[PDB]
C-alpha cells in the first residue's frame, strides 16, 4: 500500500519530506519508524482524528498493522460518539498526548500517538479484501452508516487519480481538509503517501496559509468549493493569492459542486482553471477531468481509469438526456458496518452502486451533475448532512414539538441547514442559539442548524 513507507526507507528516499504541519514534520523514515511504533501497539481501531501530524500517524498505524481505522470527529457530541463506539466496537482510541477526550470515550483504552517514537515496520500481512478504514457517512435518515472501505480500494482510486491528475512523487500538496472524511485523509494524507510526494496539511483552512505554501514548493491545492468562493472573494485584494494560484501545477476541488461564478472569477484573476473531480465515501473518486484534458466549468470530466460507469441505460452523449449515475470497480466500499439490508440495497443486481446523483453526458464524454433521482441530500460546506438525524436531535429539546430540517442555498456554503420547528410554546418559541447549540453539543458543529422558522405542522 505505500512501499515507500514498508519495508523502512533508506538512503536518500528516507529523507525526503512526507508529513507537515506547520514547522512540525516527519521525513518518510521518520513516519516509517513512527507509525510502526503505533503499529506495535495495536496487534478496529478509533482514531481522534485531529487536523494534526498525529492523526497522519495514527491512520498510517493501522494501515501497516493491518487493522481497520474509524476516524472520529473531535468535535462529534455524544449521541455521534456514542452511535459510532457502540457500532464500530473499537479496542481503543489512537489519541494525541494533549487531547482531552469526552466521557463518550471514558471507557475505552487510550495509546497516545507519539511522533517521535522509533519502532521497527511490521510485516505486512494485509489482502486487497481486508478493511482499510470505516468513514461514517450520514443518510437522509436514521444515524451515520459505517462504510468500509476495503485496502484494494484505496490503492486503486490513489493511482486512478495518479494517471488523470499527473501525480507524481514530485507533488506537494496543500490542504486544509478535516481528516475524518475521505477528501482529506485518503486524498490528501494518503495520496501523497502513496505517491511517495509530501503534503503541509494547513490545520485550519485559510486563503493566506494556501497561497503561502503554493509560492513557497507546493504544487498542488485540493479544497472543497466553500475554500474555492473564499479563494475569489480575496483575489482582487491579494496580489500573493493571485500569482500562488497561478503558479500552481493543479487546483482541484471536490466534495459539492464549484459554482459557475466561483470558477470564473479565479480564472479571470489568475488566468487558470480548477479541476472538479466526483467521488462518494461508497465509491472513492469515479470522475474526474483530467489534468490534460479540457477545463469545462460545471463538469466533473471523464469517468477514471478502471471505473465503471454507466446513466440509467442513456448511451446518447447529448448534454441533455438526464439519468442517475451508477457504478462498478475495485473503488466501491465492501459493505456499511453492520447493516447488511442497507447495503444490498445501495446495489443493483449486477453490482452497480446507486449513486442517487442526476447527470447527463456531453458529446466529449464529460459528465455533467444536474440533480438526484428521488430525493435530495444536503451538502453544507461539503459535508454531506443528514436530515432525520438533525430532527431527531431537535426532537429531544424541551422547547421543541415536531421537526423538519431541510438545505437551503447559501453562496459560502453552498447550502445551509434550516430548522423547521413546531414550537412548545409558540408564544415562546425556541431561538436559534439554543437548537443550534444543542445539534452541536448532541451531533457536530457542523451539523448545526443555521437558520430557524417557526409553523403549525411540518411532516410526519
Ligand atoms: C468522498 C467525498 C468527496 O470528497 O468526493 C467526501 O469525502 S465529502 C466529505 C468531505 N468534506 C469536507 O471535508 C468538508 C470540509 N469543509 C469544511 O472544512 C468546512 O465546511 C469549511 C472549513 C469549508 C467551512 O466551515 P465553517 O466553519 O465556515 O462552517
Ligand atoms: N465535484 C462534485 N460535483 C458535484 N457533486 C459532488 C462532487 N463531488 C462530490 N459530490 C457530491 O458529494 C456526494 C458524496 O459525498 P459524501 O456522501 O460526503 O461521501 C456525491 O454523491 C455528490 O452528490
Ligand atoms: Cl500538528
Ligand atoms: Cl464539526
Ligand atoms: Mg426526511
Amino acid at each position: 500500500l505505500f512501499p515507500a513507507l514498508s519495508p523502512a526507507p533508506t538512503g536518500a528516499p528516507a529523507d525526503r519530506p512526507a508529513l507537515r504541519f506547520g514547522e512540525r514534520s516527519l521525513t518518510y523514515a521518520e513516519l516509517a519508524a513512527a507509525a510502526g511504533a503505533t503499529a506495535g501497539r495495536i496487534g478496529r481501531v478509533a482514531v481522534w482524528a485531529t487536523p494534526a501530524m498525529e492523526t497522519g500517524v495514527a491512520v498510517v498505524a493501522a494501515l501497516l498493522a493491518g487493522v481497520a481505522a474509524v476516524p472520529l470527529n473531535p468535535k462529534s457530541g455524544d449521541k455521534e460518539l456514542a452511535h459510532i463506539l457502540s457500532d464500530s466496537a473499537p479496542s481503543l482510541v489512537l489519541a494525541p498526548p494533549d487531547a482531552e477526550l469526552p466521557p463518550a470515550l471514558g471507557a475505552l483504552e487510550r495509546v497516545d500517538v507519539d511522533v517521535r517514537a522509533r519502532g521497527a515496520v511490521p510485516e505486512d500481512g494485509a489482502d486487497d479484501g481486508d478493511p482499510a478504514l470505516v468513514v461514517y457517512t450520514s443518510g437522509t435518515t436514521g444515524p451515520p452508516k459505517g462504510a468500509v472501505i476495503p485496502r484494494r480500494a484505496l490503492a486503486t482510486t490513489l493511482d486512478a487519480l495518479a494517471d488523470a491528475w499527473q501525480w507524481t512523487g514530485e507533488d506537494v500538496l496543500v490542504q486544509g481538509l478535516p481528516l475524518f472524511h475521505v477528501h482529506g485523509l485518503v486524498l490528501g494524507i494518503l495520496g501523497p503517501l502513496r505517491r511517495g510526494g509530501s503534503v503541509r496539511h494547513l490545520g485550519r483552512f485559510s486563503t493566506e496559509g494556501a497561497a503561502r505554501e503554493l509560492n513557497d514548493g507546493a504544487t498542488m491545492l485540493f479544497g472543497v468549493p466553500t475554500m474555492y468562493h473564499r479563494i475569489a472573494e480575496t483575489l482582487p485584494a491579494d496580489p500573493e493569492l493571485a500569482k500562488a494560484l497561478a503558479g500552481a501545477r493543479l487546483l482541484v476541488s471536490g466534495s459539492a459542486a464549484l459554482p459557475v461564478h466561483d470558477h470564473e472569477r479565479i480564472a479571470a484573476a489568475t488566468g487558470r482553471r480548477v479541476i472538479e473531480r466526483y467521488g462518494m465515501t461508497e465509491t472513492l473518486m469515479n470522475t474526474s477531468v483530467r489534468a490534460d484534458g479540457e477545463p469545462r466549468a460545471g463538469t466533473v470530466g471523464v469517468p477514471l481509469p478502471g471505473v465503471e460507469l454507466r446513466l440509467v441505460p442513456i448511451a446518447a452523449l447529448d448534454g441533455e438526456s438526464v439519468g442517475e449515475i451508477q457504478v462498478r470497480g475495485p473503488n466501491l466500499f465492501t459493505e456499511y458496518l453492520n447493516r447488511p439490508d442497507a447495503t444490498a440495497a445501495a446495489f443493483t443486481e449486477d453490482g452497480f452502486f446507486r449513486t442517487g446523483d442526476m447527470a447527463v453526458r456531453d458529446p466529449d464524454g464529460y459528465v455533467r451533475i444536474v440533480g438526484r433521482k428521488a430525493t435530495d441530500l444536503i451538502k453544507s460546506g461539503g459535508y454531506k448532512i443528514g436530515a432525520g438525524e438533525i430532527e431527531n436531535a431537535l426532537l429531544e429539546h424541551p422547547e421543541v414539538r415536531e421537526a423538519a430540517v431541510t438545505g437551503e442555498p447559501d453562496p459560502d456554503l453552498g447550502e445551509r441547514i434550516v430548522a423547521w420547528i413546531v414550537p412548545a410554546d409558540p408564544a415562546a418559541p425556541p431561538a436559534l442559539g439554543t437548537l443550534a447549540d444543542h445539534v452541536a453539543a448532541r451531533l457536530a458543529p457542523h451539523k448545526r442548524p443555521r437558520v430557524v422558522r417557526y409553523l403549525d405542522a411540518v411532516p410526519r
